[PDB]
């Protein structure tokens, strides 16, 4: 299409589609109820991302937001994705370590706040206020990372896989607020097409990369 | 009103209203926690459907979608209904057979995908792409039906009621993609008023019919 | 700002912000998984309310709804708040008394209905029909209050705290339909700025007041 970022939306669509079918095939067989849990969560994440990448690709998940006196192309479908996929990702971590329900409700709700205030910031028409919402969302993100490091003595295999995915998570998720801040939603330093490339690489790694690590682990079986 | 389909929206409103009050009365009494579960789920389904039928009846759940160069009347409130009532229906089936949580999360999330891509398809302004979303949604539907048949040795009474509702479910839910495809959201072969009649008959059967079968069964008690 | 109600939106923002940080600090320490549950729920409630008060304050959570041939300023962000915070409040009550899951699903779903039909009523452009949605929502509210009084012999300490919060809940929640009815969403008897003051006082009491009562109780510990 006439949108230079179309290629990264097409590649993301394809890669999420392929990871979904890979994980669906892979989880064929599985009878351990525990493993079943991780397969369901982990397959749903890129299936949802597939649909929202495709909706961006076809033009549906894009809207024009006037701010700084200009019509800014905002991809809102990313927040409908993340709204569901980022808690699912947290549930995978949480189940690995047998978290208490209170800690899981803390994580999912901080996550909701993170994404929803990101969305409000994305659609806010007063430029300066966009970054107030960014800050609040970032603070929710930092709470989540805090809990992942300080909020949890288990089978060695659980701990090891949990520690790797936790590290993957902090590194990748921490990049999203930066991208947003310097990209088209924020200061407009980085053009939309490079931004969309950046988010494609992060999303595939955080979903399909993460899930390959998890689902090859015997940490997921009782 | 000046909408010929108004009569089927009024009858659906009434029938869902009546089934809700019937099931509410009926579940009066119930102390078995298990039965309580099925009554809550099963009463909520047509109560939600009541509200969305009424919102269509009064004009609120209808929007104009330009496509094939025309203003197409799309009832979006059906997807707000289904978004909640179709997972609830799946939960009823799932609890009957004591499904593993992983299988329940698979079903609810495939269902979310089904309805949400149905909604995107319903509101898409590029005619051809409407049917890409239809296909993806249908494939989610076929996954759900697959799991209901191949994803689950229990008390004979559970199995029997489970098998009847499962059959009811596959037959009725399978008709929805057809109706959408030949009706006003899709190829426009069947006029909106007949379409609305068709969806009224399916919805009442899938909700109030289904629930009468379930809630008369002693399969719902421990 | 040029909106007279701005001061009560600023004070509500501040008070919800402060209660969130108070409860977050307070729950620092807590290891009892049960207590952890109540802290998560109870801290999330005013954190969510903080974000929606701030979105009203900045103008984002406000839209113009034409009815009775006039552009009525409707704060829709209250329903995005309540959609999540009112079930959370019910979950706090429900967990205190060890409710059956069927009763919890009844409460959360009646609550969803309550808020969602409130939202539909708030955005309905046919004046008379606004109050049909009000009535349906009120009837959901009365079901919830009914269940809180007649739907539940435990540790004396649980019962006592449960009875106080239950009383707090019925009194405060019952005022909301009245405010809506006489205020800008309804009959327009009470100006928007006084209405916004009223909702600020109720919300802070129902969230931050309620939570102070709960989280000082040893009813929350196993
Ligand atoms: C599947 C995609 C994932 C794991 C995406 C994660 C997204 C975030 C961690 C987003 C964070 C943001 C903030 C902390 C600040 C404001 C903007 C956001 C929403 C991009
Ligand atoms: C209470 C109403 C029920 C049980 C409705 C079920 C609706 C479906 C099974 C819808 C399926 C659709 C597709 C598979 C394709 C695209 C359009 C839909 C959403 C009508
Ligand atoms: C945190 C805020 C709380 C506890 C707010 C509760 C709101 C209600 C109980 C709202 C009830 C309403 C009706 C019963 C009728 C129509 C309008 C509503 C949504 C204001």
């Amino acid at each position: 299409t006439g949108r230079p970022e179309w290629i990264w939306l097409a590649l993301g669509t394809a890669l999420m589609g392929l990871g979904t079918l890979y994980f669906l095939v892979k989880g064929m067989g599985v009878s351990d109820p525990d493993a079943k849990k991780f397969y369901a969560i982990t397959t749903l994440v890129p299936a949802i991302a597939f649909t929202m990448y495709l909706s961006m690709l076809l033009g549906y998940g894009l809207t024009m937001v006037p701010f700084g006196g200009e019509q800014n192309p905002i991809y809102w479908a990313r927040y409908a994705d993340w709204l569901f996929t980022t808690p699912l990702l947290l549930l995978d971590l949480a189940l690995l370590v047998d978290a208490d329900q209170g800690t899981i409700l803390a994580l999912v709700g901080a996550d909701g706040i993170m994404i929803g205030t990101g969305l409000v910031g994305a659609l806010t028409k007063v430029y300066s206020y966009r970054f107030v919402w960014w800050a609040i969302s970032t603070a929710a993100m930092l709470y989540i990372l805090y809990v992942l490091f300080f909020g949890f003595s288990m089978r060695p295999e659980v701990a090891s896989t949990f520690k790797v995915l936790r590290n993957v998570t902090v590194v990748l998720w921490s990049a999203y607020p930066v991208v947003w801040l310097i990209g088209s939603e924020g200061a407009g330093i980085v053009p939309l097409n490079i931004e969309t490339l950046l988010f494609m690489v992060l999303d595939v790694s955080a979903k399909v990369g993460f899930g390959l690590i998890l689902l090859r682990s015997r940490a997921i079986f009782g």
